[PDB]
């Protein structure tokens, strides 16, 4: 299975129609459902109602649960159960092994009173919901405790957060092996994270994380991995720039400026093949369609943000100033990538193709796909400019489709 954590949070506006509208978005690329990261304000309850009596209307195959976002919630102990219970007997409600499918962020530190965070959350929340006939499937993401959270005995499964490089090196899978493998010996579940990017800028975070190919580089990890389930972050942090749904709902504040007009549309689309690929155990994606993918950031990383109240992000030096171009072909085609007075045409073949060409400033890039001389796709990105007010390490995306 493969699932999106959706920021609860980001949903104050929201309509049933808006939940329909991320639920079938989620469908048409092979995504199985949502975790819903809740956090504590009591609208936030009326609002996953909602997203349960979507997800009837859309597919009976969808599937919600919860996680509850121990970094917003306090330990609260009636909370969680009533809100487990609240939601368990929703057709849409994800089970495994007969039990309820319930998740976090954090919370490896919360002991409810008691002596250790096992006991506590075994005792607080895990027993109370059995007795009553809900027995739950406990996968928290702790993974501040490394190793120690699949160790944990309250724990039936984890959920890893290790979804970025955290210095200048490319992504590796050390971690997402270890995890799978000690899961195997301990009987337990591994929820690996597959995320396309980094970029947080506001007043209690600002940093970014070596991004650029991530997304390929991740999902090629999770081919050869094979872990049990894959949970993408994320379809609606907005905050953090790894959301890949449509941009819908209300931003956090401070986020708009690098937010908003930054579609990431290509990142959705692109996975479909790596999903198709992980159900059928495949060690490469599944390439039955062609599609040309792009994305890039808008400015030079070097660049002076000329009005920001916010430093320059931590890790921003990192990215590569390159503008990202993915193409998914059945047969060979000429692939044209411009940026201004910066051009290179590239042989497509069969499978998936991987190219770059450097940026240059105010040129809007444009994409071209051509097949026995003609074309068979054309178009082109935003402009990219030699700075913006606020800094900005959010990447713009595109999609062709032929």
């Amino acid at each position: 299975m493969v699932v999106a954590h959706f920021i609860v949070g980001n949903t104050y506006p929201y309509t049933v129609s808006n939940w329909e509208e991320d639920i079938q978005d989620a469908i048409a690329v092979g995504i199985d459902g949502f975790a819903l990261n809740m956090g504590s304000d009591a609208w936030q309850v009326e609002r996953i109602e909602d997203a349960y009596d979507a997800a009837a209307s859309v597919s009976s195959d969808f599937k919600l649960f919860i996680s509850f976002d121990m970094s917003i919630i306090s330990a609260d102990a009636d909370f969680i159960e009533g809100v487990v219970r609240r939601f368990a007997d929703k057709p849409n409600q994800l089970y495994y092994d007969g039990k309820v499918f319930v998740s976090t962020f954090a919370g490896e530190t919360d002991t409810f009173g008691y002596s250790d965070v096992s006991t506590g959350w075994d005792s607080a929340v895990k027993e109370p919901l059995a007795s009553a006939g809900y027995p739950i499937y406990f996968v928290p993401s702790w993974t501040s405790l490394g190793q120690g959270a699949l160790e944990e005995s309250v724990a039936d499964g984890f959920l890893s957060w290790n979804a970025w490089p955290t210095t200048d090196a490319d992504m590796n899978d050390n971690d997402d092996i270890g995890y799978q493998n000690l899961a195997n010996s301990l009987g337990k579940l591994y929820v690996a994270p597959v995320s396309p990017w980094f970029y947080t800028h506001l007043s209690y975070k600002n940093w970014a994380y070596k991004s650029d190919w991530l997304i390929i580089d991740r999902w090629n990890e999770m081919l050869s991995v094979q872990p049990d389930m894959i949970e993408v972050l994320t379809w609606n942090d907005y905050g953090e720039s790894h959301y890949i749904g449509n941009i819908q709902g209300a931003l956090p504040a401070g986020s708009e400026g690098y937010v908003d007009g930054f579609d990431h549309t290509a990142w959705r689309y692109l996975m479909s093949p790596y999903i198709s690929a992980y159900k059928l155990g495949l060690s490469e994606p599944y390439i039955n369609f062609e599609s040309l993918f792009y994305w890039y950031r808008p400015t030079p990383k070097s660049a002076t943000a000329t009005a920001d109240s916010l430093s320059y992000p931590s890790g921003g030096d990192y990215m590569e100033d390159e503008i990202f171009v993915l193409v998914y072909l059945l047969q060979s085609a000429e692939v044209t990538v411009t940026c201004g007075s910066t051009t290179q045409t590239f042989s497509g073949v069969p499978g998936v193709n991987q190219f770059t060409i450097p940026m240059e400033t105010n040129a809007s890039p444009s994409f071209t796909v051509a097949r026995q001389g003609g074309t068979l796709a054309s178009g082109t990105g935003p402009e990219i400019v030699d700075s913006l007010s606020i800094y900005n390490f959010n990447a713009y995306t595109g999609v062709l489709y032929f």
